[PDB]
């Protein structure tokens, strides 16, 4: 179902960490829709194999195996949007899998077909490619972008779409709005002021985002 | 590390068939690198999900469903090395090693996709056709009896899923000329279990009973 368990447990931290957010069992038993027994054993499988490690952090293995799944997933994407014509809304769906399987002698040939990408089709930066040795590594989090909730609650403005978190492209509806109403990497947005729904305005119409989701959504305010 | 087990074994006993080799537990081990014990096991708990049945021979039989389960995989994986070959340009010899990982995790919504930018391929980069097309929706001789039946001038036509599990012996084949679409020279063999004399376009090679036999070709 997971594919692979370890990967996903690493990913899913990585991805906390990319939404600014503190890794906790509690919330990786959400996100995967694992029982606490679950998560308990399998992160006690991972920090023996050196994996991860205050009260979770990844070592410098588990930070390298997690980063070499997420250039896979976001390497993935691109050839499904891009090349093979996957719809924009099941893309993450079949990247989710094709992350696990993947080796770095492919990779190396879909950033050559793909034209050095640094970026997913959803506006995340693409890490690792200093590890795999065909670019240069990413900072998770860009200082200069700020999230659509926190643009809110400061009193909103319109802004620049830059990134869709992993987090929101489990909704394949949700991810359907986004493209409908026009909140895709590049273009503008006006977010409205304001645990309340975040109201953000787009070219050709709207969408109401909640807390969770608004959070993961990262803009440039114009 | 076989990523699905049970797509795995539907999919060994369906090269087995294609291959000619009767499926017994020996060759499941061979393929799938598995200890006697974990087939076993495996192979019984098939047969309680009704994927395979055991005969009086100890040979393996899929059921329909093992069947329609394991054409799924073996169409995901013939268009993923389709893919990686014609597309992405990964080498010859990594692709099935690849595409065998890649079977297990492929949705028939990228199946769709990949027979249109494909162009609705019929067969995989090594010649093999691409079965069950239709559910998603959209005088062949072995080298060994060629040889041993006097040899001669034959068409390469199929590389089975065994040979190309050796990225060393695909090198070989792929430098010698032995492949998909290119004629080759079978030359005559006495002794049964005695390696095959191949000629290609640029040189010749020695294949083993058990690789000769993989290989089908259309006799000019
Ligand atoms: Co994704
Ligand atoms: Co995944
Ligand atoms: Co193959
Ligand atoms: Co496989």
């Amino acid at each position: 179902d997971l594919i692979d368990t370890t990967e996903m447990y690493l990913r899913t931290i990585y991805d906390l960490e990319e939404e600014g957010v503190v890794p906790l069992r509690a919330r990786i038993a959400e996100r995967l829709e694992q029982s606490g027994p679950t998560v308990s054993q399998t992160v006690a499988r991972m920090e023996r194999d050196g994996l991860l490690t205050e009260d979770l952090e990844l070592t410098k293995a588990g930070r390298a195996r997690a980063i070499s799944v997420m250039r896979k997933h976001r390497l993935a994407e691109r050839l499904l949007v891009d090349v093979i014509g996957l719809e924009w809304e099941q893309v993450h769906l079949e990247a989710c899998r094709w992350e696990h399987v993947m080796s770095e002698a492919v990779e190396r040939k879909l950033v050559k077909l793909l034209g050095n990408p640094t970026t997913s089709p959803y506006g995340n930066p693409i890490p690792g490619l200093d590890e795999l040795g065909v670019g240069d590594s990413v900072e998770p989090v860009d200082t200069d972008l700020r999230r659509v909730d926190e643009v809110a609650r400061s009193g909103g403005g319109r802004a620049l779409v830059c990134r869709i978190a992993e987090h929101v492209q489990l909704d394949p509806d949700l991810m359907s709005e986004l493209k409908k109403v026009g909140v895709v990497p590049g273009n503008e947005i006006d977010i409205v002021a304001v645990n309340k729904p975040i109201q953000v305005q787009g070219s050709e119409g709207g969408t109401q985002l909640q807390p969770g989701i608004a959070h993961a959504v990262m803009v440039r305010v114009k």
